């Protein structure tokens, strides 16, 4: 079913994550963490305080797909055991030093061809696949985008609901 998923997405905020490589999304799925540039770090920390759920929706650049979506379970935190991110050019380890814990809600992919009917009012009504890393996605668009993903039957949202 989809009722707990809908409950998690109730009045959530949604942010588009654009990764320059597959390796870091695979690491994020394995280790339950994400890091972003300081300008986005600040926005996510603020939104983590503001809403029942903050949802990250991941797309690897040039893949033509989303790779899944996850819910922030913490604010960012610096200085722990370093995450072995593959660093994009011009991106240093210090720039990505803030670590967010995340709980994955869906690790299945969705091709851009299936979201062509969803546009994001916070990005000039462009198709929701279009956007820079950290672009916020409006509530209705974000909800519908998440509901388009194939079910991930490996996930139990019972614990995530307890964190809300
Ligand atoms: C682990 N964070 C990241 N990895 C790869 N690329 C990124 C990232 N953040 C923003 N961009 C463009």
């Amino acid at each position: 079913g989809t009722s707990k998923l809908k409950y998690v997405l109730q009045d959530a905020r949604f942010f588009l994550i654009k990764s320059n490589n597959h390796e870091n999304v695979s690491l994020a799925k394995a280790k339950g963490v994400w890091s972003t540039l300081p300008v986005n770090e600040k926005k996510l920390n603020l939104a983590f305080r503001s809403a029942r759920s903050v949802i990250l929706i991941f797309s690897v650049r040039e893949s033509g797909k989303f790779q899944g979506f996850a819910r922030l379970s913490s604010e960012s935190h610096h200085g722990g055991s370093p995450i072995h991110w593959v660093l994009p050019a011009g991106m240093s380890a210090k720039m990505l030093g803030g670590v967010f814990k995340i709980d994955w809600i869906c690790r299945r992919e969705l091709p851009f061809t299936k979201s062509a009917h969803l546009t994001n009012p916070w990005n000039e009504h462009k198709p929701v696949k279009i956007g820079r890393d950290g672009q916020e996605i409006e509530l209705e668009c974000g909800t519908q985008l998440c509901l388009l993903f194939p079910p991930d039957e490996s996930i139990d949202l019972y614990q995530v609901i307890h964190k809300m």
